[PDB]
């Protein structure tokens, strides 16, 4: 019965296949092979909703084709996307998949998130109550991010923070955070301190649960790294859902469930079509 | 005299980036605009705006972009064929605009690829000796060559703009009457034996190469806010000017083309940046 409010972003990740990245002045032919709903905010909110946690995703969409697509595709998930309607412009990433070329090149836009204001968001947490969670990633400016956590604090909400993309100035918000989820680089760069619950993820190398002075390690679940997209979002969402469903603060079992869920995501390609499904989640959380 | 253009039509999206990303890197970008475009559509639309009877043979998809494209084209004095659309996404182009150098473009071809050669040719059924077939580099070697061979069999004049470039296009010159290329294409495809050869060089003008003679036409100074479609504008207006005066492309045609392309570079977008019918008329007189 505790609910989760996620204030972050939502995008369209477009996978384009090309022989090689074109040089300036060049013009080539390519293939728009696929599109998937993306964004750390949306991925985390969607997976949380699939675990049976009543979740509200507060993110902005624009008035373009990708916007309508997002609003249409999100209806397939047991999540509520606020606000309805839209703004203008539109977050998404073009994933340039080359041929002989090794790694992909990524170009990402953030206009919708950068413009989404506090007066647009706060109203959608009007029905929040003490105990409810405000989950935030690193898609907003320091001022907006800090302001949202202060709002949560003034309502008695629990604050969860996953500072990714990283922002050096995020190292000042720790006092406003109840639960921190960071990967290795983030843990060393932001130096989270005094956070009552600290989780440090290290990919296929497992994760650490830290803070009642106690340090606990949870190995990753062996898996075929076919596509790691959203592995971190999966881990965070399931860890939180597990703790919520059992009525406790994140613990060792929460991390074990999360590792198991992330293992599924890594084994499948894409986002929504790769993440564990509601029944798969029900089974592992059991 | 009628001009048949067999090529593509798209929705162009312009992304502003610091510089083209390296393999394995994730960079930030900003979507600046979306507009109607396509090598085929751009050239056909401008020709039609100049008063040239033009027919664009290109495929649109059954998506929102397709409906938008068809709606926009309806406002132009051009005939788009076929009337119906195909069960495919309409073709689109990603224009990567870096703060420094020239734009990089990536264009899809799924819609154009569905429009088979057997389906396209019937749209030229009413062509007559003297009419023109204008093509760009949207199609494969085989498809492009087949259309030019068909044109030749019907006594039509052929115009070729090998863009996007395809290494194999170098084997097509004997079928080409008028060739328009930029400096990169000229070296890459080595045009030869073409009655009329035009080599464009951006802000540095364009060369007209005919029967041994070479003439240089300087560019009209302009503030380059958006260079997208500059080449298409130049080709279209040059061809239109010659056609209107009933001559082979000449120095005056390139001068007209230069003035038109300057307008295009001074404006933002694709279709929205092109000179309008009245501007073109005043320009051509
Ligand atoms: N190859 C893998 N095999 C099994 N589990 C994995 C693998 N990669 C990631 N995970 C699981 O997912 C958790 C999420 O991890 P990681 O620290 O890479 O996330 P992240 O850096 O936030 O993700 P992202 O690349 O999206 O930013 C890991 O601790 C692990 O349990
Ligand atoms: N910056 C500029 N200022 C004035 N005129 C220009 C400028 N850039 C291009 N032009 C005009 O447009 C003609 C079209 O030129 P350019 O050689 O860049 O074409 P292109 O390489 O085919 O471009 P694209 O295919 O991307 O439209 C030039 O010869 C010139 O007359």
């Amino acid at each position: 019965s505790l609910r989760v409010y996620v204030t972050g972003n939502i995008t369209v990740d477009e996978t384009w296949s090309i022989p090689d990245i074109p040089k300036k002045g060049a013009s080539i032919h390519g293939v728009k092979v696929s599109q998937d709903i993306g964004g750390k905010g949306a991925n985390q909110a969607i997976i949380l909703s699939r675990c049976g946690i009543e979740t509200r995703l507060i993110a902005a969409t624009g008035n373009d084709s990708n916007g309508a697509w997002i609003r249409q595709q999100i209806k397939n998930e047991p999540l509520m996307l606020l606000p309805d309607g839209h703004f203008n412009q539109h977050s998404d990433t073009s994933i340039i998949l080359n041929s002989a070329d090794g790694d992909n090149a990524i170009i990402t836009t953030t206009a919708a998130a950068d413009t989404f204001s506090l007066d647009e968001m706060i109203p959608h947490m009007a029905d929040a109550v003490a105990g409810d969670i405000l989950l935030q990633q690193g898609n907003f400016s320091l001022d907006k991010t800090r302001a949202l956590f202060q709002y949560a604090r003034s309502r008695g909400m629990t604050t969860v923070f996953n500072p990714s993309p990283v922002n050096p100035d995020f190292c000042h918000l720790w006092p406003l955070i109840d639960i921190a989820v960071v990967n290795e680089s983030e843990a060393e760069l932001l130096q989270p301190y005094g956070v009552k619950t600290l989780v440090i993820t290290q990919g296929a190398a497992g994760a650490w649960l830290v803070q009642e002075g106690q340090r606990q390690f949870c190995p990753a679940v062996p898996a075929e790294a076919l596509d790691t997209t959203g592995a971190g979002d999966t881990f965070l969402a399931v860890m939180l859902a597990s703790a919520l469903l059992r009525g406790v603060a994140p613990d060792a079992l929460a991390l074990a469930h999360a590792s198991r869920a992330a293992a599924i995501t890594v084994s499948r390609r894409g986002t929504l079509s790769a993440f564990p499904g509601s029944r798969e989640l029900a089974a592992l959380l059991t």
